[PDB]
């Protein structure tokens, strides 16, 4: 029932749109993937309670608006990716929940809600 499902699929989402919309070597993408995933384990650890997946849910969302995800921003300069850069290659007004058994996001305030992982407990 442990953490890292949901987390890497919300990790591997976030370093897809860097691969795709930007210039990262590989080396670099697995470099933000695995201290990604660390540090949002690190994050959730006390945040995590399977049996009520909503329970935390807004401590763990990570949002983009006009400030740039914390977490995010600091991995990402790990890579050499500053805020400016990631502002432009990651999508504007992003939401991204990452609750027990469900990795979910938004585009936009009025986008459409995608699932990215669904699991059965």
């Amino acid at each position: 029932t442990d953490m890292l499902p949901e987390i890497a699929a919300a990790v591997g989402f976030l370093s897809s749109l860097l691969r795709t919309r930007g210039c990262v070597s590989e080396q670099r993408l697995k470099v933000f993937s695995g201290a990604l995933q660390e540090a949002l384990t690190e994050h959730y650890k006390h945040h995590w309670f399977p049996e009520k997946p909503s329970k935390g849910s807004g401590y763990r969302c990570i949002r983009i608006n006009h400030k740039m995800d914390p977490i995010i921003s600091r991995v990402a300069s790990q890579i050499g990716l500053s805020q400016p850069q990631l502002h432009q290659l990651l999508p504007s007004e992003l939401t991204l929940w990452v609750d027990p058994y469900e990795v979910s996001y938004r585009i936009g305030e009025d986008g459409s809600i995608c699932v990215l992982y669904e699991e059965a407990p």
